[PDB]
């Protein structure tokens, strides 16, 4: 039952005693001499001094775009929702925060319940061999408020999983520990699927400093790097959308390839009928990118939702055998192109548990799921690869004269030079070449491009990275139409002689099979 309801305070005064003082007793203003960097290493990324000072009734200024208050719903026609908060070790101030800000700003005929799931949380205001703070302060709280527990630590997927099998309403929706809500923000997700089972609709999201905790705004379309891991769609990758996609209203909702977060919106049963989560997934790694590959090929659809805003405390401070084995299961749905993929994340050879796997490809093929070449050429021809002939060459980039090969001289990241050293035939030594924007990338970023400084740097879809490999062997670049040539193992730009044996190289051709078979285990 809600007591005290009001605008604001949606499911009434939360977190009050029987004798009517609240349930939480706040903190002191941080101290005068409070240094940072310690604080945010006791706060695992957030200054938790401020976040204990601050209410957990915190007030947040409204991040939507002013035509998303100009629309009505109907809370009678809505199906009601179960909102699930998932964490681990997350501190009191921000988790509760969070939850009241649920409470305080959905409308409590929409939302069957709200289950918080304890992914084997080790603290002891958490534990059920402890203080009992959080299952006590709970009990102030309404009854749609409830808690569950993973016996241990299952991971993202794992404990997402416990979540969405409890839930209750039709629709279930996935939000983060540490958070806060604008207005209206459950409404326009709800009527969205409302209207089609199939949608995955997720917020648009917004930050909260992790050191001074102001509400800061916010960025729809979301691609991939062949590293697998979500990226923003850059400059040059929207203009080559249609006009009338390029700059969408800010009331429409967008498609999106991919899914950066786990803040979304979707019916439980078909979500269960198109995959669900991969529950071989370990712990924290690329189930953004293997949801969103499977949904869209076994036809789904996900876009988010300008007008569902909500808040996220980005961190600013803290296994890895698993990143790995969930990117090896993310390839199972990019076919032909988990070579190019397998080769950037340095051709990986671990235990991707190939049992389940299999048992994956068999369901795949049962659903008659579409190809990644469909995905590509349909939910994301903006991507510079779309078919894997757009990866002329891979290779070592060799200069026959001086016999050096090219060398990222240690990392693949931005911000720094290469050399010329006698070619050995490591991934230190390969590079790749993106025809679509003329790129000469290392193979293990893609974010990195070769500049005619002989540095690498950022990659920007435009003139100071494009580069022709001409079919005399020379590395043109475009916008000087200089050669890059190897005289004296050095990297200079020089007038193109296709007679001058230093700046004529040689790039292993890039034609790998039409089906990619996983390595051994
Ligand atoms: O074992 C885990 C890992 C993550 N999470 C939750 O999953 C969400 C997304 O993870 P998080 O934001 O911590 O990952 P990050 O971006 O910090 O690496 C958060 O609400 C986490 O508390 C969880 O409950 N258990
Ligand atoms: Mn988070």
């Amino acid at each position: 039952v809600l007591e005290g309801a009001g605008p604001g305070r949606l499911h009434g005064r939360l977190g009050i005693k029987p004798d009517g003082q609240p349930g939480y007793t706040r903190a002191p203003s941080p101290p005068t001499d409070l240094s940072m960097p310690q604080a945010l290493a006791r706060g695992g990324g957030f200054n938790l001094y401020l976040s204990d000072h601050l209410e957990l009734d915190r007030t947040a200024p409204d991040a939507r775009h002013a035509s998303c208050r100009q629309l009505h719903y109907d809370l009678s026609t809505l199906p009601k929702a179960s909102v699930i908060i998932v964490f681990y070790n997350e501190p009191f101030s921000t988790l509760m925060r969070s939850v009241h800000s649920v409470l305080n700003g959905t409308p409590p005929q929409i939302l069957e319940e709200l289950i918080l799931v304890d992914d084997g949380s080790t603290l002891p205001y958490i534990r059920e061999d402890g203080n009992q703070q959080l299952v006590e302060y709970l009990k102030l709280l309404p009854a749609k408020v409830r808690l569950i527990r993973n016996e241990v630590r299952k991971g993202i997927v794992g404990a997402r999983m416990k979540g969405i099998r409890a839930s209750r309403a039709p629709i279930f929706a996935i939000l983060d520990s540490h958070i806060e809500v604008s207005p209206q923000w459950l409404e326009p997700l709800l009527l969205r699927i409302k209207e089609d089972s199939r949608r995955v609709v997720m917020p648009q999201i917004d930050g909260i400093d992790a050191e001074t905790f102001k509400h800061i705004a916010g960025g729809c379309k979301l691609g991939f790097l062949w590293k697998l891991m979500e990226h923003s769609y850059e400059g040059h990758q929207t203009a080559r959308l249609p006009p009338e996609e390029r700059q969408p209203s800010p009331t429409d909702f967008q498609t999106s390839p991919a899914m950066a977060g786990g803040l979304f919106a979707a019916n439980k049963a078909f979500f269960f009928d198109v995959g669900a989560y991969d529950e071989d997934f370990q712990f924290w790694g690329t189930e953004n990118l293997e949801l969103s590959f499977r949904l869209w090929q076994c036809g789904g659809v996900l876009e988010c939702a300008p007008c569902s805003r909500v808040y996220h405390i980005f961190r600013k401070g803290g296994p890895g055998d698993s990143i790995t084995i969930n990117k090896m299961r993310t390839m199972l749905w990019m076919d032909e192109y988990a070579d190019l993929a397998w080769r950037v994340i340095g051709k990986p050879r671990v235990n991707y548990r190939p049992e389940s796997l299999e048992k994956r490809r068999e369901w795949r093929k049962r659903k008659g799921c579409k190809s990644f070449r469909w995905f590509m050429e349909n939910v994301f021809p903006e991507g510079d690869v779309v078919t894997l002939d757009d990866v002329p060459y891979l290779g070592p980039l060799r200069n026959d004269k001086i016999g050096m090969c090219l060398d990222n001289m240690g990392w693949a990241s931005p911000g720094h030079a290469v050399g010329l050293e006698y070619c050995h035939g490591g991934d230190t030594q390969t590079f790749m070449f993106f025809r679509k924007v003329g790129h000469v990338m290392p193979v293990n970023d893609d974010e990195a491009c070769l500049q005619p400084s002989g540095r690498l740097d950022w990659c920007r879809g435009t003139a100071q990275f494009w580069w022709d490999f001409t079919s005399s062997g020379q590395l043109m670049f475009r916008e000087t139409k200089q050669c890059l040539s190897a005289f004296g193992r050095k990297l200079r730009m020089v007038e193109c002689d296709d007679t001058d044996p230093y700046q004529i190289w040689s790039w292993t051709a890039y034609n790998p099979p039409d089906t990619f078979t996983f390595p051994s285990v």
